């Protein structure tokens, strides 16, 4: 069994009478009933909640949300928001489709919030500082890592658990979980980075509640055809790996597709590249796939129907000789 979803914001396309209708009624991509957002097959929550997060004003003060990093948020003031939320985003009890929460603020394991995740370690640690004077450096980062880790997990792991209480016939999943980091400076091969897989085996309590693993696998246009591949290929085995040593229940993989290059987004995937990296899914027995877009390359009259054209003459035919 082999499922492809919807998940591109057409809705933005529907004033203009373009409804992709052709979606699901001539590729075979699951769609929401009337090309809703949100619907019976697919619902993504775009930082839902009050997740604790650090951002910027264009002033440039920085701001930090509910505590900036984990160990100083307000739990509970999370958790009401975060079910308010769902249930106006998801409004019908019995939603038996994929349920994805988009979060993206930091990474439960403090080694990984490198480069612009960065501010979450320094604040973490001056926390500490602030607090112990006298201790020193070693003493301070190890428990800054163990408070940014403790709580990291404790706000993953009860949000997860929120919107399975609430909607317990989804499947939900975090989006571009597993992490592999393959093909970037961290890691600058194919193959992902070998602390990542440590640190995903030591993070079974998230893929163990999850019913579905959801690995980002945008390609960059910088990279040669072979590497684009191996993009793509190396995230969906590590999240099959994490996939079969699960035990509670099946777990499916269903990476997250998009159709644009993610450093030249004026161009779309070639249809060479549709192919081969969508052969590359199936191949490897992932469980289909979600295809995403942003609201900002189709929120012109001009803009929808260019990708109108493109999905009728690349994009769904790819879809629907290989994948289906």
């Amino acid at each position: 069994e082999f499922n492809v979803y919807w998940n591109v914001p057409t809705f933005m396309c529907h004033k203009y009478g373009l409804r992709f209708e052709e979606v699901s009624e001539k590729y075979g991509i699951l769609q929401n009933w009337m090309d809703k957002f949100r619907g019976e097959e697919i619902a993504i929550l775009y930082d839902p909640g009050m997740f604790p997060a650090l951002l910027k004003d264009p002033n440039g003060n920085v701001v930090a949300r509910n505590g900036g990093v984990p160990q100083l948020g307000n739990l509970t003031k999370h958790l009401q928001v975060f079910r308010d939320h769902l249930i106006n985003q998801i409004p019908d009890k019995s939603f038996p489709g994929v349920g994805v929460i988009d979060f993206e603020s930091w990474r439960p394991i403090f080694r990984q919030n490198w480069a612009s995740l960065q501010p979450y370690k320094k604040l973490s640690v001056e926390v500490v500082r602030r607090e112990h004077p006298f201790w020193d450096d070693q003493r301070v980062e190890q428990e800054a890592k163990r408070r940014f880790e403790k709580y990291g997990q404790l706000f993953m792991e009860e949000t997860l658990k929120a919107a399975k209480r609430m909607r317990p016939a989804a499947n939900w999943g975090y989006y571009a979980y597993p992490y592999c980091y393959n093909l970037t400076p961290n890691q600058p091969s194919a193959q992902c980075e070998a602390t990542t897989m440590q640190e995903n085996d030591k993070m079974s309590w998230l893929f163990e509640s999850e019913d579905v693993l959801l690995p980002s696998v945008y390609l960059r246009w910088n990279l040669t055809s072979g590497e684009r591949v191996g993009l793509v290929g190396g995230r969906v085995k590590e999240a099959l790996r994490i996939a079969r040593q699960m035990t509670t229940s099946r777990k499916k993989v269903l990476p997250y597709y998009w159709y644009k290059y993610q450093d030249r987004r004026d161009t779309d995937l070639s249809r060479a590249d549709l192919e081969a990296t969508l052969r590359k899914i199936t191949d490897l027995g992932a469980d289909g796939f979600i295809i995403w877009g942003s609201s900002d390359d189709i929120n012109t009259k001009a803009k929808c129907l260019q990708f109108r054209e493109y999905l009728n003459n690349e994009l769904g035919p790819a879809v629907k000789r290989i994948a289906l």
